[PDB]
């Protein structure tokens, strides 16, 4: 079991202030994550799609039936392409052709590979509408009207999807390349939820796209685009969908992409709250704690999520891969029954036969154990190089490890005071810039502007030598040089991204409410609020309680701190709650 201290997380921004013990994500409705779109609006589910009419009017049909007649007769062929078409067939057939375009009739005709399809051009293009037949009986083109009898294109019998006001897609716009929608899910991964949608629609996974992944052990809302599908079927999913509801349809030419969001709005119910500190109130603790969150912020540490299952920490493996110590890297990755065999024997083939990354062992099950029963360094390399998904993930754990470590020292040394020769970004790749003693006095940049880089080959380190000295020192300890950070493999060390040192949550609002059972919910989902509002028409409202986000304070022994806030895309919600609570 690896601790916070064992991954660079050592410090707090305001350790003077008392914290409080608590438990988060007890129920799924104790963690709301609502996406914030590119503009700054929070995404909420405000409907469960639309209701399908069973009858696909009679005055609608004869309106667009008479509307078609109008344009057919009003439309005239280009005189240049007409008197040409006369030469081919004759002034009588051109009139038979013009007549089928207007009406629902077939023209007879009466007559060479070279100009067999030169006629098929001057028909399609001149009349715009299409022709029925290629050369049929003998060498004559028996061509009636385009596909449809009653409409233009056939592609333009979309008219079967008409609204009361006569709107093309059940009140939604004209069709477009992408349908954007809102995805309300409970205890499902973003990837899981969207890939359910595609599976049910019999479509490849690549049609559906999202801006960012939301917490699973939570109820979350986000926007999702999807192509090669029509509303009618997408809308029909809500009938068969398990722990997720789809709504708020909008057609658009754009698809969604990773990064099409500003951040996320969280509502966190902290349950079973105890203060310990018996000198100051809870209301006092929280109030000052949140004031510090909003004023000062928290250290934008990488959470545990980027160091994996509390065992052989991924960063210590990452270190070995970067140092090109292949045997050591593998031995660490190998440290249920299979790992007992490997430590007891050393036979890869024996160890393989134990599971119905470790599957290293397949690679080492081939090759040859040399003498000494020692696998060759060059054999371990070959074995390491067998997925880049995990391989990179390891080296990334080392970067994040070094970062957290440094970001701690940056605060430890100076703190929230902005020192000269620090690093910021200017709104003009993402290029850094060393801060002058001047622009400190200009108070142009504040602490929340300050960034540090991930150790890498394509990344400027702090100008300030006593900060530059951390990188060399911290890495020297693990036998690496921050300036000679390029490597020979896909372990290229990355360029090394820039990352803000602190993060201040936005619209931070706390609220203390006392309860009895862990079972009962103190926060309503968007779906809860919808169904009880949508049934203000119906009349049978569960309670006024479930129109508001928060349930009212009933009273009890137990104390919950439910608090709401927005974070950047870079920030771990855990690392925000940590600063408040001191856990």
């Amino acid at each position: 079991g690896i601790h916070e201290a064992d991954v660079g997380i050592t410090l707090f921004l305001s350790p003077e202030l008392p914290g409080f013990r608590g438990q988060i994500k007890q129920r799924y409705t104790d963690f709301l994550v609502n996406e914030i779109d590119q503009e700054g609006k929070v995404i909420h589910l405000t409907d469960k799609g639309f209701k399908m009419p069973k009858k696909p009017s009679k005055e609608e049909v004869n309106a667009e039936k008479e509307s078609e007649a109008a344009r057919r007769q009003e439309f005239n062929v280009d005189p240049e392409l007409r008197n040409q078409l006369v030469e081919i067939f004759g002034e009588e057939d051109v009139l038979k052709i013009e007549s089928v375009y207007r009406t629902a009739n077939k023209m007879e005709t009466a007559k060479d590979k070279s100009v067999r399809t030169k006629i098929h051009q001057l028909l399609r293009e001149a009349f715009k509408n299409e022709l029925e037949s290629v050369t049929t009986d003998t060498n004559t083109f028996k061509i009636a009207r385009s596909n449809r009898n009653s409409r233009t294109n056939k592609q333009e019998k979309i008219n079967q999807t008409r609204d009361a006001n006569g709107v093309e897609n059940w009140g939604y716009g004209p069709s477009k390349d992408f349908i954007h929608f809102t995805l309300h899910k409970e205890n499902k991964d973003t990837m899981e939820a969207v890939n359910v949608i595609t599976k049910l629609l019999r479509v490849p996974s690549r049609v559906i796209r999202y801006a960012g992944t939301k917490d699973r052990r939570a109820v979350t809302c986000q926007r999702v685009s999807i192509s090669k599908i029509g509303l009618d079927r997408l809308n029909a999913l809500n009938r068969t969908l398990k722990g997720m509801i789809i709504g708020n349809y909008n057609f658009s030419d754009a698809s969604l992409n990773l990064g099409d969001l500003k951040g996320n709005e969280f509502v966190v119910v902290i349950r079973d709250v105890t203060t310990g500190n018996s000198e100051v109130s809870l209301e006092e603790i929280v109030s000052n704690g949140c004031k510090s969150l909003s004023e000062n912020g928290f250290i934008n540490y990488f959470g545990m999520q980027r160091f994996g299952t509390f065992s052989i920490s991924t960063h210590t493996i990452g270190r070995e891969l970067l140092l090109s110590n292949w045997k050591k890297a593998a031995e660490l990755i190998l440290s249920k029954e299979a790992r007992k065999i490997w430590a007891e024997t050393k036979d890869a083939a024996l160890a393989l036969k134990q599971m119905p990354a470790e599957n290293l062992l397949y690679s080492l099950s081939n090759q040859r154990k040399e003498e000494d029963g020692t696998y060759s360094e060059n054999a371990y390399y070959t074995a390491i190089m067998k997925p880049r998904n995990l391989r990179t993930m390891y080296v990334h754990a080392y970067q994040s490890y070094v970062w957290n470590s440094i970001a701690s020292k940056r605060i430890e040394l100076h703190g929230l005071k902005l020192v000269v020769g620090d690093l910021v970004i200017d709104t003009s790749f993402i290029r850094a810039k060393a801060v002058t003693q001047e622009d400190i006095d200009s108070v142009k940049y504040t602490m929340e502007d300050v960034v540090l880089p991930s150790p890498g080959f394509d990344v400027l380190y702090p100008s300030n030598e006593e900060l530059k000295q951390l990188y060399v020192d911290i890495l020297k300890a693990d036998n690496m040089d921050p300036f000679n950070m390029r490597r020979k493999v896909r372990d290229f060390s990355l360029a090394g991204s820039y990352r803000t040192v602190i993060q201040k949550p936005k619209s931070l609002e706390y609220r203390i409410i006392h309860y009895d059972d862990p079972s009962q919910q103190l926060v309503n989902t968007d779906l809860d609020i919808l169904n009880n509002t949508r049934a203000k028409e119906s009349g049978q409202k569960y309670m006024k309680a479930k129109l508001d986000r928060y349930m009212p304070d009933k009273g009890g022994e137990k104390t919950a701190v439910v608090l709401k806030f927005q974070l950047g895309t870079s920030a771990y919600a855990t690392m925000a709650l940590r600063e408040l609570m001191k856990l």
